[PDB]
């Protein structure tokens, strides 16, 4: 009776937070005739901040959430994001761009808070199902999102000053009512921590798949950075409108969420040969990556729309199993450790590849040949891959 309004309350919270009109219209607004902003500016200087700025600040978001009650940090997220809607409204040059770029970074931060929430506070005997209606609640949360901030200009035909005034607002829903959650009541934070590692460490499979982790996911983030900027380069908007930017982020998350669960319906039966498969997929994104390289014309732009959401979605597919091949070996006290070192290796590999290939005192390449890079990096991993699979097919043939 009484855990009905709190196991509702939850999943409302979630659902309303996950609302941002303007998430995936951010970079066009940032081009668009109100501020004088280059595309060199914005690939060179802008985007190039907050990956630094994740850098510095994942570390002490992680060690300090714990610290504190999940609530306070997920209060501090909540107000972080607008902060970033705030300085994105005024933004008025490159620094304050910068400033945006850095307080956005601490958005990124905090999003893993939430599940670790979700699982400190709902009691552990019907922890499995209020699981499960959290993650269902966020993702479709997501997916209304970006659909409702295409769909009031596609049709309604607003400006983009507009849509940040009503992202704000919904903005603001979203702290007022993350304010009323209650508090955990007890999550505070050795020889068994080292022994659990060395242990762990053995698994050949968890070492294959961390590996992936560290460098696919990087790779992968790289290229969602950057994307809107090559879409932006392809064709300037000659209407407010005709730009489809939501859209395509409403049918990548459709895309992930349906082979996310085809995912789970064989994570068992094809983890007899794990290697072939992370060399097939790793081929298709970098044939994928190449094709938007290489997409340049004009009436063209719905082409690379379906590129992307193809890329988008093929790497989701690939996620799940990762997750479930990864936590198998510990239970849920060491998996947060381990997860939060390999996401702070794949965040080391991507500021060092990104400051040499992106920001200025380095190559600083524009968006075009920073893609063909990107390409040529896909295709190198899956050549990587696809000769390990080779040996231990070499090894199995005999």
């Amino acid at each position: 009776r009484s855990w009905r309004h709190l196991v509702c309350y939850l999943c409302f919270y979630g659902f309303m937070a996950q609302i941002r009109p303007g998430e995936s219209f951010i970079t066009p607004y940032l081009l668009g005739p109100d501020k004088n902003f280059t595309r060199e500016q914005v690939t060179n200087e802008i985007t190039p901040v907050l990956s630094y700025s994740y850098l510095a600040v994942l570390v002490p978001v992680f060690l300090l959430t714990d610290y504190l009650r999940y609530t306070p940090v997920l209060l501090l997220q909540g107000l972080s994001f607008v902060s970033v809607w705030l300085l994105l409204l005024l933004g008025h040059s490159v620094a304050h761009m910068q400033l945006m770029e850095l307080f956005y970074s601490v958005t990124m931060a905090a999003r893993i808070a939430y599940s670790s929430y979700i699982f400190s506070l709902v009691r552990p005997a019907r922890y499995q199902r209020v699981a499960g209606y959290s993650r269902a609640a966020v993702l479709l949360g997501v997916f209304t999102s970006s659909v409702l901030g295409q769909l009031l200009v596609t049709v309604g035909r607003v400006s983009f000053s507009t849509l940040n005034y009503i992202s704000l607002a919904f903005l603001t829903f979203s702290v007022v009512l993350a304010l009323f959650l209650k508090r955990p009541k007890r999550s505070l934070f050795l020889a068994r921590m080292l022994r659990e590692l060395g242990d762990s460490l053995r698994r050949p499979q968890l070492r294959l798949w961390s590996l992936w982790w560290v460098f696919n996911s990087a790779g992968y983030y790289l290229v969602v950075y950057y994307v809107h900027i090559l879409w932006n380069e392809v064709d300037p908007t000659t209407n407010s409108a005709r730009v489809y930017n939501g859209a395509a982020d409403a049918a990548s998350t459709l895309l992930g969420a349906i082979t996310s669960f085809a995912a789970g319906f064989v994570k068992i039966r094809w983890a007899r040969w794990s290697k072939l498969l992370i060399a097939g997929v790793t081929a298709t994104q970098a044939g994928l990556v190449f094709l938007l390289a290489h997409t340049r014309h004009p009436s063209s732009i719905w082409l690379c729309y379906a590129a992307f959401v193809l890329f988008r979605g093929s790497y989701q597919f690939l996620v799940p199993i990762a997750t479930f091949q990864i936590a198998s070996s510990l239970s849920k006290e060491l998996c947060a450790l381990v997860f939060g070192v390999n996401t702070f290796f794949a965040t080391i590999v991507k500021t060092i590849i990104t400051f040499i290939v992106s920001d200025v005192r380095g190559l600083g390449l524009p968006v075009r040949k920073q893609f063909q890079l990107y390409s040529v990096y896909f295709l190198i991993l899956s050549i990587i891959y696809f000769l390990g699979a080779m040996l231990d097919g070499l090894r199995h043939c005999q």
